[PDB]
């Protein structure tokens, strides 16, 4: 069983005042992750290829491009894995975490295109998770969720051993036309959404509502 707390060593970079800067460096940094993470290059290379033949499909913000298109998908594939832990485990060994700009243009691709519309989400584990009893909650790293109870419940996802979190989120964002799952309903939640209503419901259910912004512990840190 896990802990459910405030994530305190999640890399949780917003970029306030530095998108400007990280667009100028995040392509020699991507570069850079790669030199450092053999897989991360394979998965991008992957997602590379996806991202071409659907982009065509429609419009997306302003400032929106083939970095941002390429990292979402690239997280609906393997290296979520390995991302996700290496955003879980930042504080505990900094100089590891090969990911610098891949984590830019995911955390961007999310700020770009969330509008102020919130979603009812679901998302269900194979590892047990438990509220630590007092504060709001983050979860730290990207989280995905689901609009579909049924997909969050699913084998895939779920066990009666692990945990079922019933969300209200209002910074998360639909990513369905990126996934290489486009039947999962993804909903991406950023690391950094805090729920300041945490409800045990049962073994096997959490309930997390009233959701909201907050403030980074790391900001602009590879800029
Ligand atoms: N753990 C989950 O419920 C989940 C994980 N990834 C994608 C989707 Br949709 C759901």
């Amino acid at each position: 069983p896990l802990m459910l707390d405030t994530a305190p060593n999640a890399f949780d970079d917003q970029y306030e005042g530095c998108v400007n800067k990280m667009e100028e460096k995040a392509p020699l940094l991507l570069q850079e992750d790669f030199n450092m993470n053999a897989k991360l290059k394979v998965a991008w290379e992957e997602a590379k290829k996806r991202w071409n033949n659907i982009k065509p499909s429609r419009s997306y913000p302003k400032g929106f491009n083939d970095f941002h298109g390429t990292a979402l998908v690239a997280y609906t594939g393997s290296i979520a894995v390995d991302f996700n832990r290496a955003v879980r485990e930042f504080k505990e060994n900094p100089g590891q975490f090969h990911y610098k700009a891949f984590h830019y243009y995911l955390t961007r691709a999310l700020q770009l295109l969330s509008n102020g519309d919130c979603h009812s989400v679901y998302r269900g584990t194979k590892t047990r998770f438990h509220y630590t009893g007092a504060g709001s909650v983050r979860f730290g790293q990207f989280t995905s969720s689901s609009l579909s109870k049924k997909v969050a419940q699913s084998q895939e996802f779920f066990s009666d051993h692990g945990t079922l979190f019933i969300i209200k989120t209002c910074l998360g964002v639909y990513i369905k036309e990126f996934s290489f799952r486009p039947d999962q309903e993804e909903v991406l939640i950023p690391g950094y959404e805090v729920y300041q209503k945490v409800r045990t419901q049962g073994y096997n259910e959490i309930f997390l509502d009233s959701p909201k912004r907050k403030k980074s512990n790391y900001n602009c840190l590879y800029s």
